[PDB]
C-alpha cells in the first residue's frame, strides 16, 4: 500500500477537488499526504523546492495563504506543504526523494503539463514511483 | 470505486509487473480487469479495435503480437474480461477502448525514460480521455 502521497496543485478551483480525491486514497492506504504548489512561470529568479512551513518572496504572501488555506480545507493531516519553481522535473524528483513519496497525484491543467514537459537534460531525471493523473471533474 | 480497469501492456518482458500491479488494484475494488496492446503507428492508419478473445474463438489469430497478448492474459491470476489489440496513436486507440467498454481506470507503464519524454507521452493520452490514469514505472 502507499505510505506517502504527494498532490501537485496549481491552486486553482481544480485543486480542492484533487485534494479531496487524494485524501480518499490516503485513507484507504493509511498513507501520509502532502501538497506541493507548482509555479508554472518561466522566470528563473530564485527557483527551487521550498518547504513553506520552514522557509522566499519567490513564494508570495498570496500564494502562501492559498496553499495554507487549501491544506486546511480537509481534516486529513497534511504532512508537508511545499512549493516548487524552475525545472519541475528536478523539483518533483527532489521532493519525491527527500520526502519518501510513493504516489504523485496531478491534475489536468495544460500550463502545468507544459512546464513538466520542459524539464531539461541537465540532469536526466525520471520518475520512479506511480503517478495518478486525474481528469477534469 | 472502480468497476472496470484496463491495463495497456507493451508486451515487453516487464509486462507481468504491470499486470500484477493492476490485479492488486482490481481485487481491492472487486473490479473487472481487461488488457490491451497498442501497436504504436501513424494515426491515419488506424482501422479500429480488435477483440482478440473473439479472434481466438474463430481461429483468426494471425500475429505473434496478438498471440502474445492472449498468452499473457491467460497467465494472469485474475479473470480477464476483454483482450484487445489496436494499431495507431496510443491515446487514439486507448480512448476508443475506454469508451467502448466503460473503463474507469487506465493503467499504463513506462521504462523510466527521460522525464520530459514520459510527461509528453502521458499528456497525449491524458488529453484523449476523461478517466483516471495510473502511470507505472517498470524497472530491470
Amino acid at each position: 500500500m502507499y505510505k506517502h502521497i504527494l498532490v501537485a496543485v496549481d491552486l486553482s478551483e481544480e485543486s480542492p477537488i484533487l485534494l479531496k480525491k487524494a485524501v480518499g486514497i490516503a485513507k484507504r492506504h493509511d498513507a501520509k499526504l502532502s501538497i506541493i504548489h507548482v509555479d508554472v512561470n518561466f522566470s528563473d529568479l530564485y527557483t527551487g523546492l521550498i518547504d513553506v512551513n520552514m522557509s522566499q518572496d519567490r513564494i508570495s504572501t498570496e500564494t502562501q495563504k492559498a496553499l495554507l488555506d487549501l491544506a486546511e480545507s480537509v481534516d486529513y493531516p497534511i504532512s508537508e506543504k511545499l512549493s516548487g519553481s524552475g525545472d519541475l522535473g528536478q523539483v518533483l524528483s527532489d521532493a519525491i526523494e527527500q520526502y519518501d513519496v510513493d504516489l504523485l497525484v496531478t491534475g489536468h491543467h495544460q500550463d502545468f503539463w507544459s512546464k513538466l514537459m520542459s524539464s531539461t537534460r541537465q540532469v536526466m531525471n525520471t520518475i520512479k514511483i506511480d503517478m495518478l493523473v486525474v481528469p477534469l471533474r
